């Protein structure tokens, strides 16, 4: 029935990423060892079972700082956060294992499955 | 270079819409005459020049209630808000003029242009 705008979802995500680049309406800092990364909780929830579980919980929804497991690699996390905001996943032989283990921790099954495909094709 | 996830932007927007349906992390009420509609400021900014201009402004960024022009038709606004969260625009002969005038007010040029195409094809 309704008219479908094929580029609209991509346009929305690009503009969310532009807001993240300007720190506009970002509402959380994710701390990963010595690094930290600002984001929108809504985008994190949309992209991660871990962040969904954290922020749906009424005890945690209002947190402004989330400390990740100190074993998580900041580069693997940064790669996945950039994927969340762009639809683009930079998998390479040098980062595949860190990215895949981080995607398991963040509960991102389709990314984990793509990492398995990458390993199988290598 | 990077791996492109074709469904990712659509997945993000669907999950933002699911959060809006549960009123999770919505941060504004838009008042349109006797009706009101909750939303995420980030999605409104991504989809509307009017909301972009309102919430980028440091005097207005923290507002939790925005009163629209009392001449705006609530049904036309609801149609456009649903489009923002779905990529689907329900244009019909009975609503085209209200939708098009509302899209002008919200500063949504590609929607206005699609409304002109609808008129031309009618
Ligand atoms: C150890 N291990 C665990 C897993 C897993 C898992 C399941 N699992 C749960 N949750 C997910 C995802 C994705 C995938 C993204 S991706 N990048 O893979 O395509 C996003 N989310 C959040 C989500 O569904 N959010 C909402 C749902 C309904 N309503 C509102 C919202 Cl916000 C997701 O895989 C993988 N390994
Ligand atoms: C009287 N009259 C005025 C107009 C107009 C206009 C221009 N105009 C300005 N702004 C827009 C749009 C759209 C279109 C959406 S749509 N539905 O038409 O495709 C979205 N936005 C917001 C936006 O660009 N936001 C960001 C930009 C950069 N960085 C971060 C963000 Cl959040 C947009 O058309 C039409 N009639
Ligand atoms: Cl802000
Ligand atoms: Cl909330």
């Amino acid at each position: 029935s309704q008219i479908q705008f094929t580029r609209h979802a991509s346009d929305v995500l690009l503009n969310l990423n532009r807001l993240r680049s300007r720190d506009i309406l970002t509402d959380v800092v994710i701390v990963v060892s010595r690094e930290q990364f600002r984001a929108h909780k809504t985008v994190l929830m949309a992209c991660s079972g871990l962040f969904y579980s954290i922020f749906t919980d009424q005890l945690k929804r209002n947190l402004s700082v989330i400390n990740l497991d100190p074993e998580i690699n900041p580069e693997g996390f940064n790669i996945l956060l950039d994927f969340m905001y762009t639809s683009r996943l930079n998998l390479r032989e040098g980062n595949i294992m860190a990215v895949m283990a981080t995607a398991m921790y963040l509960q991102m099954e389709h990314v984990v499955d793509t990492c398995r495909k990458f390993i199988k094709a290598s």
